[PDB]
């Protein structure tokens, strides 16, 4: 059987981990039209920050290692376009420009996404950055310690602008973050959460200027202004991480799409013709919280997708679980974790809630380590059963969102998770830990 995988990052690669272990006796091509392996994107901001020295160990897979479990890869090569009902994909070295048509038994594609660029006055003056890939990760640090550099700009306060943001106000320089939505973050958290993050950044010399649409970039050759509708703001440097685009266009006439460029695909990965998977950002996937499809571009997500193409290659045997859309990352000295639904997905959804927030130290009284903790437990209204849940302190408290994870797969309640059994110390919790107080809360609510 002969399985062509498109795409080296986080959806390709498990694809061909689980056809290694499920079918060795395969011929396995894996093919990447960019210069490099397996980047990790996710540890942009370690590199960025100084904690990894080397760009080059910022990866999880070689083609190197690979080929000597006897994979077929191609580097430098792009697949070009996919003939389906031939079972034919013509792919382009990039060095010596020859095309070739390749057949195969079954392709697996996780062709993913591109940084979405605002398309205004100025688009490309010089120092107009991305952050995504391996070579804008070498491009981003080396502003890090240019002198003349001294006021950066992020368009876009999500999760990928915050990491910037954190960054350079790191490496000594003034950040303005800009963005049309009212809060930082929203999308992973609730407001009593994002209020205490913001003051945090603009003790670190971060401003946020939230409900502002950003209009032109002046300069003269090089970025000077971000001017938006209400503000102009000094910049030596923007970072535009506003969002991600799939990459698709070439797909389009060849398999279904959804209007906003996603690959249509079922629970067992398949798209609309036979013998191709596709897999990662450019595809939905069953969120379980609502029990509906919804884009969530995570790295967990492509993985648990690539092992489900594989294991479904040759009948639909398997469906996909699904998943909570689970997060987490630290901003300065709060770490902080979310799963599920919370305000904006709930909007989004049109989904009704009820929730508590129960802030207070995480230790009891008498021991000095004690720190606050934040934690919201979000709930059906009707049911009761477990929906998401937030949860930030400076203490690494993280670990406990893997529960509610599982909690929101289960179906349990808030009864559930009142009494359930978690394990007490007093050098780590109290006798009715984060998770046991806050459902203790809803119980006491809904009473
Ligand atoms: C800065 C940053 C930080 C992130 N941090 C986290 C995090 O901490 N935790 C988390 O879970 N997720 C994180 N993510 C998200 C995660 O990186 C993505 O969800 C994941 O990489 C998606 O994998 P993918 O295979 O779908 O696509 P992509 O990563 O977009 O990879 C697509 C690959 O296929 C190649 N390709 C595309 N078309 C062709 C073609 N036609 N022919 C040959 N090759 C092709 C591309 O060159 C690319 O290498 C982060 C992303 C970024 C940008």
């Amino acid at each position: 059987m002969k399985v062509i995988v498109l795409g080296s990052s986080h959806g390709g690669y498990e694809a061909v981990e689980e056809l290694l272990n499920l079918h060795p006796d395969a011929e396995i091509q894996w093919y990447e039209k960019g210069d490099f392996i397996s980047f990790l994107s996710a540890g942009m901001q370690l590199y960025l920050e100084g904690k990894v020295k080397d760009v080059n160990s910022v990866r999880y897979m070689t083609g190197e290692k690979m080929e000597s479990r006897g994979v077929n890869v191609f580097s430098n090569t792009e697949i070009t376009a996919i003939q389906p009902k031939e079972h034919q994909v013509t792919v382009k070295d990039l060095v010596s420009g020859e095309e070739r048509v390749e057949n195969y038994d079954k392709l697996i594609i996780s062709p993913g996404a591109v940084p979405f660029e605002l398309d205004i006055p100025g688009k490309d003056l010089d120092n107009i950055y991305l952050m995504r890939g391996r070579q804008w990760a070498i491009k981003l640090k080396q502003k890090t310690v240019d002198p003349e550099v001294n006021n950066v700009v992020v368009i876009g306060s999500g999760y990928i602008g915050i990491e910037a943001a954190e960054a350079f106000a790191k490496a000594g320089k003034k950040v303005t973050v800009i963005d049309i939505l009212d809060r930082p973050l929203g999308v992973y958290l609730d407001k009593e959460f994002t209020d205490v993050l913001t003051e945090e950044m603009e003790a670190n010399n971060i401003t946020i200027a939230t409900g502002e649409t950003v209009e032109r970039y002046e300069g003269d050759g090089r970025v000077q202004k971000v001017v938006t509708d209400k503000n102009a703001y000094d910049a030596d440097l923007v970072v535009v991480a506003v969002g991600v685009r799939p990459n698709t266009a070439w797909l389009k006439g060849t398999l279904e799409l959804h209007p906003n460029g996603l690959i249509k695909t079922d629970e067992y990965m398949r798209t609309s013709e036979p013998d191709v998977f596709a897999v990662g950002d450019a595809t939905l996937i069953k969120y379980n919280p609502a029990d509906t499809e919804v884009n969530i571009a995570l790295a967990t997500n492509a993985r648990k997708q690539g092992r489900f193409a594989v294991k479904n290659l040759e009948e639909p045997v398997k469906p996909f679980p699904g998943v909570q859309g689970s997060s987490g990352l630290a901003v300065f000295d709060y770490k902080f974790a979310s799963t599920g639904i919370n305000e904006v997905m709930a909007q989004k959804l049109g989904k009704e809630t009820k929730a508590v927030t129960v802030v207070e130290d995480y230790l009891m009284d008498f021991n000095p380590d004690k720190q606050k903790a934040w934690f919201k437990l979000v709930y059906d209204p009707e049911t009761t059963q477990i929906l998401g849940a937030q949860l930030m302190s400076k203490a690494d408290l993280t670990a406990n969102i893997n529960a509610i994870s599982l909690a929101i797969q289960a179906k349990m309640t808030i009864e559930d998770l009142a009494y359930a059994d978690f394990f007490f110390q007093p050098a780590f919790d109290k006798p009715w830990n984060i998770i046991n107080t806050a459902a203790l809360e809803a119980v006491k609510q809904e009473r």
